[PDB]
């Protein structure tokens, strides 16, 4: 037993290393995306942008996790990060709509994460779930939920403009 | 009576206090507006902030009607404030058109007030009325007609990018 | 179903309307008291202005729940903003002494609502009402029952001279 | 007929030099109620600087007037400044009653000089007496209503620190 560790439940620690490994595959898929708008035959520079500034994020995330997992005298065990569902993402609308599916994934597991806290007692782990990721997720998902909505209203993948208008006034 | 009682006649006093309820009305149909736009399906945040400020200035109007009341020494009577007609506005076009409904509607009641206290002989308030709400009046109807000419001429709520574009150049 | 929707029962969605209802009728409530200050045989600018600014705050709380609703995927339904209960305050004690009651009553709606999030187990709802007003309405609710202790002290209202001391001191 | 002079009709010439002496004779009783509080057996300086900024502004609300009667081609006609109603104010709550009643009667005459331009189709002399008269007038009343219900509500002129404390807070 670590000389830290007091109230954290190996169910926890457990939870909280399949939470990092949940973190850095949602990175490495903004970053898969964020490749796709780069590509010539694309070109959507603020999508690009976008997304990678969603990954960096996402890695933060992750991070801040493992300082947790360390703070409360857990140990770290990483696993694979696997690749991302697909290379080809198709419209900076379908790439939105792929962005809010993982997001409200991500929400439920911390969710999940935050309902055995409360299930163990365990009253920190909570509201740093509380404190640091359930209302970003939250307001991340009502931002890709904006964006889809815009996109589909403007015509997006359709019209050719809608993208490259998008593009332009809402991610610039 | 009131020891600053002055040439203020009760009906005018009873006017002020259905102009201040008409004024808080006005505040609150604004809010439903922007309450709409906020919403993840709609998602226009340029039409949202407008009638925010719509609102916001409203309520101001209301209040310094409260201030004209008191410093008259008329007696302010407060009645329920009702709710609007609907909680779904449609689109941005038609919550303008809506919009333009009531201002010409504030302003309608407004010109009665006026007739009123010129009837009545009041100078102040005529005055007042003029100097405060009639321009004021007449400057937000001028532009709220103006937005439902550009929005009817770019094709809105039909063409999909109108009410976008609109949201970008006209309202931010 | 909203596609930002994600852990959000519809008993809270109505729960958060009849506090959005709530949060309005206290402003409301708080812009009469700011009025009665302000009338010529009350005199008293400073308790005006402590209501008038109340009121305001209490329409930021309104409008505050409004986004979390829109954020959440539920939708705003707005009800008639009731008339206060009086126009008449009496007094600053009395006035004060209202507020409390007010006060302790939103306080208590709130309780209701973060029970029923518990029980619901919709952590983001709990924690936004934990973070953003359960501790505003401990720090008014004590601000409230100081500012009665202090007028009940100094001999208010009958005492002439203690609500002008005080208004002049205290909520100067 | 002055070279200037274009619908100006000379009931309302007279009116204006009436109006020119009210507002000089409103001067003189507000220069000798300052002069009244600067007594050694009266001794409220703050008292006393404030009627004799009232004075001053009276003087410079005679001297408007008389650019007026130029500017509209009428001939300016001074009379007698009568001496005040009394030497001996009593108190200050006695001199702001009596504050009240003399600003009350100067805003009756401007409403019947008002009420005569209208008769006699002067629109500009209405605009200038709504503009630079009623208004200050109304406010004027409202400031010196509140100022006595202070002073009655504290105990003066029985209570021996209300005019002092008054003194200081309000007016200082
Ligand atoms: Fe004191
Ligand atoms: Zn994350
Ligand atoms: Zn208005
Ligand atoms: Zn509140
Ligand atoms: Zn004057």
């Amino acid at each position: 037993p670590s000389q830290v560790r007091q109230n954290y439940h190996q169910d926890a620690e457990a939870a909280i290393n399949r939470q990092i490994n949940l973190e850095l595959y949602a990175s490495y898929v903004y970053l898969s995306m964020s490749c796709y708008f780069d590509r010539d035959d694309v070109a959507l520079k603020n999508f690009a942008k976008y997304f990678l500034h969603q990954s960096h994020e996402e890695r933060e995330h992750a991070e801040k996790l493992m300082k947790l997992q360390n703070q409360r005298g857990g140990r770290i065990f990483l696993q694979d990060i696997k690749k991302p569902d697909r290379d080809d993402w198709e419209s900076g609308l379908n790439a939105m709509e792929c962005a809010l599916h993982l997001e409200k994934s991500v929400n439920q597991s911390l969710l999940e994460l935050h309902k055995l806290a409360t299930d163990k007692n365990d009253p920190h782990l909570c509201d740093f779930i509380e404190t640091y990721y359930l209302s970003e997720q939250v307001k991340s998902i009502k931002e890709l939920g904006d964006h889809v909505t815009n996109l589909r209203k403007m015509g997006a993948p359709e019209a050719g403009m809608a993208e490259y208008l998008f593009d332009k006034h809402t991610l610039g």
